[PDB]
Order: C-alpha cells, then sequence, then structure tokens
C-alpha cells in the first residue's frame, strides 16, 4: 500500500547516478543500430535507461537481426539488419517503437509485422500514409501492419504538424541517414514555439556525424549518409536530476550526480540559477554536479516557462521555505490544460499536509509553513510522486499513496531514493 517517504534529520551526503534520459535512450538506441547496419561498426550507450518501453526497444532491435550486449544501463549494439522468416515486432504502449522502428525495418529484405492491441486511442492511419508516401512498401490503416523490406527506404519530402506529430518526425529523421535521397521535413504551421524532442534529435545526429540542416525555420533536412559507431554518453534526464539534487537542497546536505556532460541541450542552466538563488553551492567538475544545500533558504519568485516539468520539486522547495516564506511560481498557467493537472494536484496535496498553497490565474502562490504526517498523492504521476519524497525527506510520516507512478518510469527510484538518504 503505501510507501513511507524516508526522513533525513541530518544532511544527506551521496553520490547517485540518475538513469538516462529515455528519449535520448531510445534515440541512441536507434542510431547505435543504424550505425551497426551500415558496417560502421558496433556502439556502446553508457547510462541507459532500463525500463518495460526501453526493453521493448531492446527486443524489437533483436527482432531485425542486431546483436545487443550488456548489464543495467551499459549496453553494446553491433551486427546487421537481418530480419528472417515470421519476424513480428510488439509494440505496445512504446508508442515510440511504433514510430522509430518501421523506417529500419525497411532496410531489411524480408517483411516484418508491427502489432499491439483501442477504438479510443491515437489512429495511426496517417503515419502509415507518411511511411508510404517516403517509399516504405507498408500496408495497413492501423495494427498489425507489415513493412514488406526491400533493402531502400527511398525518402524526399513529406509535410508534416511536426508540433502534433514530433515523435514520428524524429524517428523519421534519425533514419533518414539512410534513406536514397534524403529526407525534408517541412512544419505545416507558420511557427513552432517549443519543439525539444526535434531538437534533441537533430543535435543526436550532428554528434553521429550526419549531416542535418536545421537553419530555415520550420523545416529540417537531412542528406544520405553513414552515422558514425560511437560511445553514446546519455544524459540523466534532468527531471529526474533535480529530484535528487532538491534532497541536497532541503536537507543541507551534499548530492552529486555522475556522468554529467560538460555542456548539455537539456535546460540545467535554468534550474541551477535557482538553486543558486536559494545559496546552495553548485560545482560543476569533470564528469560530475554537486550540489551542497544550505541551512535554509527563504522565498523565491521564479518564471518557469522554460522549465515547466520542474514545477513539482520546485514547489516542494517552496513549501519548505523557512516558515512565513511566500513564494510565487508563474508562467505556468498553461500546465493547466495538460492530461494531468498539476497545479490543482500540488494544491491540494500541500494543503492536505498542513500548508498552504493557493492557484492562481499564473500559477501557484506558497506560504511555507509547517507540515504535519499524511498520505501524499501521486495522482498515478511520477513527479508528483518525487515532489513528496522531497517533502517526506523534511517532514516525518510522510507517505506518497502509490510509488508505481514512478516505478513505471524509473523502475530504480525507490532503490536509489533509499540509498541516498
Ligand atoms: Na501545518
Amino acid at each position: 500500500k503505501t510507501w513511507p517517504a524516508p526522513t533525513a534529520p541530518t544532511p544527506v551526503r551521496a553520490t547517485v547516478t540518475v538513469p538516462g534520459s529515455k528519449s535520448q535512450t531510445n534515440r541512441a538506441l536507434v542510431l547505435a543500430a543504424l550505425a551497426a547496419a551500415q558496417g560502421r561498426g558496433a556502439s556502446t550507450i553508457s547510462g541507459a535507461l532500463r525500463s518495460r518501453d526501453t526493453e521493448l526497444m531492446l527486443d524489437a532491435l533483436q527482432t531485425l537481426g542486431l546483436r545487443v550486449d550488456g548489464v543495467g544501463s551499459e549496453l553494446t549494439v553491433s551486427g546487421r539488419i537481418e530480419p528472417g522468416p515470421g519476424a513480428r515486432v510488439d509494440c505496445g504502449l512504446a508508442g515510440t517503437v511504433l514510430r522509430f522502428v518501421p523506417p529500419l525495418a525497411a532496410l531489411g529484405s524480408v517483411p516484418v509485422t508491427f502489432d499491439g492491441d483501442q477504438a479510443r486511442g491515437r489512429p495511426i492511419a496517417p503515419l502509415l500514409d507518411a511511411l508510404r508516401e517516403l517509399g516504405v512498401a507498408v500496408d495497413g490503416t492501423g495494427l498489425p501492419f507489415r513493412v514488406r523490406g526491400n533493402g531502400s527506404l527511398a525518402g524526399g519530402t513529406v509535410a508534416i504538424d511536426a508540433s502534433a506529430s514530433s515523435q514520428f518526425v524524429s524517428g523519421l529523421l534519425l533514419s533518414a541517414a539512410s534513406f536514397t535521397d534524403g529526407l525534408t521535413v517541412q512544419h505545416t504551421g507558420s511557427s513552432l514555439p517549443s519543439a525539444p524532442h526535434i531538437a534533441m534529435t537533430a543535435a543526436m545526429l550532428r554528434q553521429a556525424g550526419v549531416d542535418i540542416d536545421d537553419s530555415t525555420p520550420n523545416r529540417w533536412q537531412v542528406r544520405p549518409g553513414p552515422v558514425a559507431a560511437r560511445r553514446w554518453d546519455i544524459e540523466p534526464d534532468l527531471t529526474n536530476a533535480v529530484a535528487f539534487l532538491s534532497a541536497a537542497v532541503v536537507s543541507g546536505g551534499t548530492v552529486r550526480i555522475t556522468g554529467w556532460p560538460r555542456v548539455s541541450v537539456q535546460p540545467a542552466d535554468h534550474i541551477l540559477a535557482i538553486l543558486r538563488q536559494l545559496n546552495a553551492v553548485v560545482i560543476h567538475a569533470d564528469s560530475s554536479l554537486e550540489v551542497r544545500g544550505p541551512t535554509g533558504y527563504d522565498g523565491f519568485d521564479v518564471d518557469l516557462r522554460a522549465v515547466g516539468e520542474l514545477t513539482p520539486s520546485v514547489a516542494a522547495l517552496a513549501a519548505l521555505a523557512s516558515p512565513g516564506s511566500v513564494s510565487r511560481l508563474s508562467g505556468i498557467a498553461h500546465l493547466r490544460g495538460h492530461e494531468t493537472d498539476r497545479l490543482a494536484a500540488l494544491s491540494t496535496e500541500i494543503n492536505r499536509l498542513g500548508g498552504t498553497c493557493r492557484e492562481t490565474p499564473d500559477g501557484l502562490v506558497i506560504t511555507a509553513t509547517p507540515l504535519r504526517p499524511g498520505i501524499w498523492r501521486a495522482y498515478a504521476d511520477h513527479r508528483m510522486a518525487m515532489a513528496g519524497a522531497i517533502i517526506g525527506l523534511r517532514v516525518a510520516g510522510v507517505e506518497v499513496d502509490d510509488i508505481a507512478a514512478t516505478t513505471k518510469t524509473l523502475p530504480e527510484f525507490p532503490r536509489l531514493w533509499a540509498e541516498m538518504v
């Protein structure tokens, strides 16, 4: 039933390896597969996330004939795409396999069936139409569909709403180096404000030496060529990393996160700015980031438009500021429209534990005040669960209602969190 959040009555002192980003893990797996398939060599992936979804990707690559080896977050990909008879790739809840793997199957010379199990889910017929437009011999308007590999994918130019289909656009860009004519993707909107997943993809392609030109607004062009075999050092995912750094901040202790990049495409700078304003010590060394928390801090006003995903951890920091302190978190009105309304959730849960959190047109106003034991609801949301864990470091008797909200995303979280404390 409930998960007792461990308390840190003395400062935490810990070195933690935070698992890698799911997005980067799946991107690296595809780029490693393509390099191997092209005969460019075996690649290694260090820091890979191991979860149900990344296991499904690993299985899909092995179905295509690639050799996958490793242990935990350390993987090697090698061999060739040679699927053989009756090859079938399970996709299921990993909408990622469906979007990233069909182009790779098209490089083989046999049929590969993609299957999974609703009426109320997102239709994939348009995805299949786009694959056909680029030269994939695929028949279906849904699952199951069969890519009939004939050793090449022509490529060309496709128009798509890259905001609505950003994962599919990433999938096409990942494999585009192998298309005969390359790929041009034209976004059909006149503006595209935030496309972090497409930008991550483009940055990773450049790390693999692929010629990608994204200099024109709303357009991405990849030229055909080899994908380099690399040592892919996957960056800790920023959201999860911040939960661990927040434990240093609230406990007044030290957390050192290993395998941190010299420069990151994730918005690490923005959160480090906030931590610096709470007077935490922040040291960016060799291949690690260390944060040491202060004995306490007062309230802060921060606009989180650029790092909306960090709202629950930041709200936890605000609730643990010196009593009486007022914090205003703004730039997050838009978050109300996401599947999970974390503003309503955060206000309810802080208030359930004896706190003071007010919803506002642009965000949350939190008054730090002493809290009491209770059941912190996660609402089946991993970020909400980590926020309760942060609160629990300082408040004895906080229990997160169901930690499965986090373990489905980050299986290692409860054990790594307990080892840290
Ligand atoms: Na209280």
